[PDB]
């Protein structure tokens, strides 16, 4: 890699690892469209297995970017419309509060207060229906954004219904395979489990536990190479030969709602570039990122703006991830770690690197 990249990566990430006690980390810096890879530490401490470019990490909520693009691909196929009512795809959702809640609201967390989590007691389709049937909204739809796995999670599940495919089969055939993400998995196959890093929480080795709608909201695992290719695909959608997927990527970066200097896409979140770094750093703290905030509709949604900081944080019990990119500059970064360390530390490091390379 260019010396300038090597230097800023060492001086930014090695101290981050020292400061945050991260056991293993993989970073990809995309510079002029090309990924440069860096690894540190161990995927499995006790076995002394190093992190490599083939190590699988839990992406956590970075998974929502795949769900948003899959939903965009379904829009481009004409299979769904964001204005469609939820009940078109789930008629059994007869409760009156669902009158007026659209797929747009589900995808963008604006349904009116769907909770952050699907309750752990939900273990079957019948349990899931009772959960949504009994939910009482705190706000009218389309007025407040409250980040929630139960919101975009339902969006993903319903968006694939017209295809007749399971969510996992839809994601594999319509996103992973066309983009040659051949080491990205909702369910890690046994033959690949040897590359699956352990996450570390308070010293103990942990993996994410199953949960309702986990694949849609936080359940994808991937390598640093595949995630760099994901960033390249979102930086340069016109390079993708499948037209519905090219357009789905663009639709996921459209701006549907604004709150402060942040715009809500499908999975992705966006800000105008140049960005105020303190805003993205401070705003990534869960105290803010998970709080309810009023939104203003953008009608029609702004088509994907090239001069944007586009990003998503993600976490599981034992992992912490971050992806950010700037289409106008063909600049991006992926940071995968097997410790869940505070989001602001992730964003600060990413901005220090990309700012140095602009
Ligand atoms: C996106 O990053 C969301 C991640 N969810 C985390 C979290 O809430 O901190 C997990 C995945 C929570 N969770 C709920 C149900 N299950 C199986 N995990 S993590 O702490 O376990
Ligand atoms: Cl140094
Ligand atoms: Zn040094
Ligand atoms: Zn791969
Ligand atoms: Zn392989």
């Amino acid at each position: 890699a260019p010396q300038q990249i090597n230097d800023i990566v060492h001086r930014t990430i090695t101290p981050l690892i020292e400061q945050q006690k991260i056991p293993g980390m993989a970073v990809a810096v995309i510079y002029q469209g090309k990924p440069y890879y860096f690894t540190w530490g161990y995927a499995d401490i006790a076995k002394k297995q190093p992190v490599t470019q083939q190590t699988l990490f839990e992406l956590g909520s970075v998974s929502k970017t795949f769900t948003g693009v899959l939903g965009g691909d379904a829009i481009a196929r004409g299979e769904i419309k964001l204005s469609d009512p939820t009940t078109k795809y789930w008629p059994e959702l007869t409760a009156k509060q669902w009158n007026g809640i659209t797929l747009l609201h589900l995808a963008t967390y604006t349904a009116g207060g769907l909770p952050l989590q699907v309750p752990d007691e939900v273990k079957s389709s019948s349990d899931l229906l009772r959960f949504y049937q009994n939910w009482q909204p705190a706000w009218a739809p389309g007025t407040q954004r409250l980040y929630a796995n139960s919101s975009i999670g339902l969006f993903g599940a319903l968006a694939v219904k017209p295809s007749g495919l399971s969510f996992e089969q839809a994601m594999q055939t319509r996103v992973f395979q066309p983009l040659k993400l051949n080491h990205t998995w909702i369910n890690v196959p046994p033959a690949e489990e040897k590359n699956y890093a352990w996450g570390y929480r308070e010293g103990k080795a942990v993996h994410v536990s199953p949960g309702a709608l986990d694949a849609e909201a936080y359940g994808v695992k991937s390598t640093i190479e595949d995630m760099a290719r994901w960033v390249q695909s979102n930086l340069k959608p016109l390079d993708i030969n499948e037209k519905t997927l090219q357009q789905g990527i663009q639709l996921a970066q459209s701006r549907y709602w604004q709150t402060g200097d942040m715009y809500q896409g499908l999975g992705w979140e966006m800000l105008d570039w140049p960005v105020n770094p303190d805003s993205i750093i401070n705003g990534s703290d869960n105290k803010i990122a998970l709080a309810a905030r009023p939104v203003k509709a953008i009608t029609p949604p702004t088509p994907a703006v090239r001069a944007s900081w586009v990003h998503k944080t993600g976490a599981t019990g034992g992992f912490g991830s971050y992806v950010a990119f700037i289409p106008e500059k063909e600049l991006g970064i992926v940071m995968l770690a097997n410790k869940n360390y505070p989001n602001p530390a992730r964003v600060d490091a990413a901005w220090q690197i990309l700012n140095a390379l602009q």
